[PDB]
């Protein structure tokens, strides 16, 4: 059963999906999601990174339980996963893509600004605020996240490479572009939402999946993409770049013409206030 | 001053060189070396890896103190560093090279067998048993050592790389050859001992050091190397290989003709017994 400590604070209820169950906080009679990561190392880090992070498009941890299985109290996303909105070739409206992707770009930028590589961005980790088409999106599943700190390469470089291996000196070139893996993931999420299908698939194709990804030669159905804008596909193209040093950054994509949309940005700020206003404390007037 | 706890067990004396001082264990009136790593993370790992390791060519930790500065009680190597035997173009006899290198190859093999990449092998980390030419050698300075475990790449590979970045799939090729950095270091140690000079130096040369190492084009003075054997240089050549996948392994070098020397191997076993016999307990006879 559920630990005594979890039970004192919350009323565990129906499963929402490492399993996720809906629960109610006793103090507040408020709906919460409780993630069960069964028993282990990355859960300690996950909690640690989450406690530190603070952005509207990144999920917030409310409480945490160490027991036979780990329990993570998270704010409830009533729109569910982004995946449920893209399955079976379900294509989102272009503005609905713009609004979500923008938020993803902001979230990921913050992560990168704060030296955090998510490493596992997928529609199955993007959560929607409401059951509304226009809503706030939150990045979840920080299990695979990496922290940046002082590299063992940086420390090595301070010395004279008399005995140093060549491959290490070689590594110095490509070094410090790990984060660009999130930009590719973003590129794959954005390709999916627009088209309805994945860029690199094993469906009706003779070429290997590894080959597709390494070649950067995505499956392009123009009949499907005729529906999508010129600006939207140019961004996908700019992100789905093989050379990580040449790929777009979160900043570069944010700058891109596709995202320079005032009606979209307005909708987002208007969504932010709507959430924020409830928790708002009176401010000191001039 | 020295902590109260260190003082209770040992009598701290004269400096031997992160500083190293000679000390005397009170219980035993025995000479010991006490390494002072001033205050920090890698010291915890260093101790941890050392406690676990157990080989005649790897240094043994005797005790350890957590204070304002870290204190590591190590077995005293009365011949000092290997560096003191190679400075100012001091060249060791070929058999003296064979005997030491063999021991280095064994030590490093054990490290690799046990999933430990030393990462910082240099003459300044190779310690000699006695002030004798023929003696036992011990690998020290485990500060930069890496542990092998389950890679985050191995875990990634279990899934479908739908959203996975190309550079990661690319990395799978070169993956799991980090240890070959120790074989290069070994190659550079062996080149030094034989010749008296370093293979990749900035002395009287127009080419960059990084370039020398990346090109794998070592400084070759035949007048100096005429003195050395054909078998000895072939091993250096086999180790100083640019492609880490093509480089010699500790096993491969151990197999090499240069090391297939019975008089050398005999001398080593004879040195082992000499050390071991003092600590020897009577064995149960057949
Ligand atoms: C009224 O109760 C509900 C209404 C809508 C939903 C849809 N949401 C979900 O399915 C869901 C699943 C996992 C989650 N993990 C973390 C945060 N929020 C989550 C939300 C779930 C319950
Ligand atoms: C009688 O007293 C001595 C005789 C010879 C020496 C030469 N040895 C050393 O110089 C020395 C230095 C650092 C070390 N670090 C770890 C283990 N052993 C070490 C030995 C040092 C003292």
């Amino acid at each position: 059963v559920y630990p005594k400590a979890l039970r004192d604070e919350y009323i565990m209820s129906k499963t929402l999906g490492g399993e996720v169950k809906l629960a109610f906080e006793r103090k507040t009679c408020k709906k919460v999601a409780i993630k069960i990561i069964s028993k282990a190392l990355n859960v300690e880090t996950e909690i640690e990174i989450l406690k530190k992070l603070n952005h509207p498009c990144i999920i917030k941890i409310k409480n945490f339980f160490d027991a036979e299985d780990y329990y993570i109290v998270l704010e409830l996303m009533e729109g569910g996963e982004l995946f449920d909105k893209v399955v079976g070739n379900k294509r989102l409206k272009e503005a609905t893509c713009k609004l979500y992707f923008y938020q993803m770009l902001l979230a990921v930028q913050y992560l990168h600004e704060n030296g955090i590589i998510h490493r596992d961005l997928k529609p199955e980790n993007v959560l929607l605020s409401s059951q509304e088409e226009d809503c706030l999106i939150k990045i979840t599943d920080f299990g695979h996240s990496k922290i940046l700190g002082e590299t063992s390469l940086m420390r090595t470089l301070c010395g004279t490479p008399t005995y140093l291996a060549p491959e290490v000196l070689v590594s110095v070139g490509t070094a410090g572009y790990n984060r660009a893996v999130d930009c590719w993931s973003l590129g794959v999420i954005l390709f999916i939402c627009l088209s309805g299908y994945p860029p690199f698939s094993e469906h009706r194709t003779q070429v290997s999946l590894k080959d597709q990804i390494t070649s950067g030669k995505y499956n392009f159905i123009p009949e499907v993409w005729a529906e999508v804008s010129e600006k939207a596909l140019d961004l996908v193209k700019k992100l789905l770049v093989v050379d990580p040093k040449a790929r777009f950054t979160t900043e570069e994509a944010l700058r891109h013409p596709w995202l320079q949309d005032e009606d979209m940005k307005r909708k987002f700020q208007d969504l932010l206030s709507e959430e924020n206003e409830s928790t708002a404390l009176p401010q000191v007037l001039a």
